[PDB]
């Protein structure tokens, strides 16, 4: 429930309980990981663990900007991550701004957008990333990208709109900073357009809650989640780190 | 978090008390509705109000067997709230036996079994149900059925299989009850269907996770929260019912 949900601070606490009690799972890279399952809060704070980087966060939202598929349309060097899960082209399936924005995914932003104007209470208003044949799209010539973000449904309430955003699999360190940034600008954005609409709505951003099937940590970070049980610091540089996570 | 979820009995209570509060929200078709916004619990129930129904469960499950469009095809009389929603050739969205079996919705059941054989401790075993064309679908031909559940995602872990199911709307008195009859019938065919593919495996059924933007009671159930409220009965028939909901 929105009002009674965990926070940022207690998915914390449970990501280093299950560091602590190695509740390892191994990753399709074979490397461990550790989870929450079927994990639910509100976003309450913009950043689980590691440093913060406005930097990549405004590269990757031109790239969204732009709806392209590819990775080197990322701004600047793309990172080494995208290059590794592209295809052969160097083509993805998770651009978010093509997601919500190209008419090539039936215009799930503006579909939104006119369904929540022409009925505020609507259950209806949502966007929809993934799609079925995503069972077979994740691999395209050799891509391996399975959309992580599945729906993101909109509900305004008391002049406020909540979103309910549902993910399949989020890395805590990169992707709920980098996804959660994403959410907050299309949430502010549908606000925006909405009381653009009608100087009568009057509505505010309400709360993000985040729904994760798996939310997790690559081994990689573990040094970071060790160093925050041990200190309450969310942050600490490799370099700076001691441990046994090195 | 899975192990750390609401129950059923907490749901009833917050139906309650958002009932007690009047905090009320109109549906499309102009009554009254309550609802828990964002709601996660873990269905440790398989019904929140109202009287059982094995026979229209049964029913339900053989139409989704069948894969049909078509709400004729649900045996014998067919309810008139499918009746309702239909398109003037009797066709609608919402047969869950296709979203899962048909291969016109990319053969979800078959797909997810394939990945989480070849992978169990994969985070992409997911049936999707919703698709993004549905911006424009949920009303072809007259019909209103505007898809529910979005995807279906399940997660082995400790050799349990979860099943983390997220919706966009749910009403809780006959949608939870046959939903979760449905959910459960899969997990189970998931678990079984794994099972028998290798005896090494030894999986077991795990928890459901129910997340639902708009998990909500209309007006015409209001008697069953308001009796639950003050007696802690699930059930009372609308005959018997004594109170302010008539
Ligand atoms: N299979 C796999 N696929 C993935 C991710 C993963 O984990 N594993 N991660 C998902 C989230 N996307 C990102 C985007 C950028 C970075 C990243 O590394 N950012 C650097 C910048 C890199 C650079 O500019 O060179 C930073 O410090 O902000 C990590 C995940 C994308 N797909
Ligand atoms: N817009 C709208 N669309 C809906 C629902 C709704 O609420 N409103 N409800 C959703 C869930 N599906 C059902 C299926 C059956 C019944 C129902 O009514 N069942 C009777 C049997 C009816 C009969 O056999 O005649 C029973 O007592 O079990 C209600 C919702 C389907 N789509
Ligand atoms: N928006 C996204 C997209 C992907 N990922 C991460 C989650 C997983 O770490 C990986 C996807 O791997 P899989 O498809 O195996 O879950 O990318 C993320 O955190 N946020
Ligand atoms: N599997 C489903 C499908 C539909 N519904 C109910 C939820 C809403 O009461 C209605 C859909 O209306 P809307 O599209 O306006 O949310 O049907 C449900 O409970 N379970």
């Amino acid at each position: 429930m929105i009002s009674d949900s965990m926070t940022v601070e207690e998915i914390r606490l449970h990501l280093g309980l299950a560091l602590k009690e190695k509740d390892f799972v191994v990753d399709k890279t074979g490397v461990k990981t550790i989870e929450i399952i079927g994990a639910s809060f509100v976003a309450d704070e913009p950043f689980i663990f590691g440093a913060l980087n406005d930097e990549y966060i405004q590269r990757e939202l031109e790239w969204y900007k732009s709806k392209s598929l590819f990775v080197k349309d990322i701004p600047g060097e793309t990172p080494k991550i995208w290059q590794q899960v592209a295809s052969s082209k160097g083509e993805i399936n998770s651009n978010y701004g093509w997601a919500i924005w190209s008419e090539d995914n039936y215009a799930q932003y503006d579909m939104c957008l006119a369904e929540l104007g022409q009925n505020p209470d609507s259950r209806r208003g949502i966007m929809i990333y993934t799609r079925p044949s995503m069972q077979f799209d994740y691999n395209k010539d050799g891509m391996s990208d399975f959309m992580s973000t599945n729906t993101v449904q909109y509900l305004i309430r008391d002049k406020k709109i909540n979103a309910v955003v549902n993910m399949r699999s989020n890395d805590v360190v990169f992707g709920f900073r980098n996804n959660y940034a994403w959410q907050k600008y299309v949430l502010d954005k549908l606000v925006s357009d909405l009381n653009a609409g009608d100087s009568t709505r009057q509505y505010k951003a309400g709360s993000i809650i985040w729904n994760v099937g798996s939310l997790h940590v690559y081994s990689r970070h573990f040094y970071l989640v060790d160093h925050w049980w041990k200190t309450g610091e969310t942050h600490i540089s490799k370099k700076d780190y001691v441990g046994k996570y090195a």
